[PDB]
């Protein structure tokens, strides 16, 4: 229970402060590659996305494995939806009696997130040979992802993901979602809306089995703003009596989903889960219990066990919708077969009956 949770918990922080040397070294590679970069006509206006903050960890249990958002403004960015899929675009520019570098990536009419990031990935690549202070090198693309992946030191690996920034609106499949007006209210859900969103380009076994130049949304700064100020109270997590367990219940639903496809990498049945679906159901949870004191840190085992039991439910009713567009069915069965979310229900229940076994040390 939450004693054994508080533990788990505890060994997490340890790693976490023993690898700012290797995010020292991270963000030193990330700032070489963002001055290059600008020095080319097409990405001239790349950045950081979260500019105060290199980097995140996808997962938790892997604290030598970076992830990093470079952004590129696209003004004047015409957005048509792929076949009512909701959340996958092809991307058009406006009108043309002005043209600019991007039309170098250019597919007839529609911008190409293949052409974009083979320039991306040959930039980074030369640049990265003509770093001589430490030894990185470029990954070879695995089949599906459009990420670029570099390795530091033997042992640190970084994913580079490009993203389009648009400041337009949010496309009209996003207009019911973020339903977090009875939690952070509904002022804050204007705010949020009001700032930019982002396209990126989706992977290989990610789609309808064409090879269509679609992107998809991502959302990931609102994630991050809604995580950092996060509670009903303005002071929530600012003082001793306003400590809550949002935070801590969100890390131990992804250790659990992590080290249960590690308990199970050499099947296949649990390959189409990731962190986006433990996180998906997390704020769906806090949309549930709004209040600060359905969080009490003292409640930890509790709270932890709400984030389980909502999750197990998803599964069975396979129904799991997307935080911010909520016609996109994350466990749609033409997304994750039946069997697969029976088998990890099956798991799930199992460590639940156990306390958790796949947890203790
Ligand atoms: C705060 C809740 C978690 C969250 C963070 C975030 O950054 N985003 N970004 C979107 N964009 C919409 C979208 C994304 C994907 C997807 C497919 C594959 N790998 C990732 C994402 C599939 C369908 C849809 Cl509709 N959703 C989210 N949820
Ligand atoms: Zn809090």
């Amino acid at each position: 229970g939450a004693s054994k949770l508080r533990a788990v918990l505890e060994k997490l922080k340890l790693s976490r402060d023993d690898i700012s040397t290797a995010a020292g070294m991270v963000k030193g590679v990330v700032d070489h590659l963002l001055l290059r970069l600008k020095c080319d006509s097409a990405f001239r206006g790349v950045g950081l996305l979260n500019t105060g903050s290199y980097y995140e960890h996808v997962k938790i249990s892997a604290p030598n494995e970076f992830d990093v958002m470079f952004k590129l403004e696209v003004p004047r960015i015409q957005l048509e939806e792929y076949s009512n899929t909701r959340a996958y675009y092809f991307v058009k520019f406006k009108r043309n009696p002005k043209e600019n570098p991007l039309s170098q990536f250019l597919e007839g009419e529609i911008l190409s997130a293949s052409k974009m990031l083979s320039k991306f990935r040959k930039i980074i690549k030369e640049e990265i040979n003509d770093i001589k202070d430490t030894d990185v090198i470029m990954k070879r693309k695995r089949g599906g992802s459009p990420a670029v992946t570099l390795l530091i030191s033997e042992k640190i690996s970084v994913d580079i993901t490009l993203a389009l920034e648009s400041k337009s609106s949010w496309p009209a499949s996003t207009q019911e979602g973020l339903r977090i007006q009875n939690w952070l209210s509904a002022k804050v859900r204007k705010q949020l809306r009001l700032k930019p969103f982002y396209l990126v380009p989706k992977h290989a076994k990610e789609g309808n089995g064409f090879q269509e130049e679609t992107w998809r949304l991502s959302f990931s700064h609102i994630e991050k703003e809604i995580l950092n100020n996060h509670g009903k109270s303005k002071t929530c997590c600012e003082n001793k009596e306003e400590k809550c367990c949002r935070k801590d219940c969100l890390k131990l639903m992804k250790y659990l989903l992590e080290q249960l496809k590690e308990r199970f990498k050499d099947k296949k049945h649990l390959d189409k889960f990731s962190s986006y679906h433990v996180k998906t159901a997390f704020f769906h949870v806090c949309t549930q219990n709004p209040q600060d004191s359905q969080w009490d840190r003292k409640d930890l085992g509790l709270c932890f066990d709400n984030c389980v039991t909502y999750f197990l439910q998803c599964l069975r009713t396979e129904k799991l919708e997307n935080y911010f567009i909520p016609e996109f069915n994350l466990f749609s069965s033409n997304l994750i077969d039946k069997r697969s979310k029976e088998f990890l229900t099956k798991q799930i229940e199992y460590e639940r009956n156990n306390e958790f076994p796949v947890f203790d040390e």
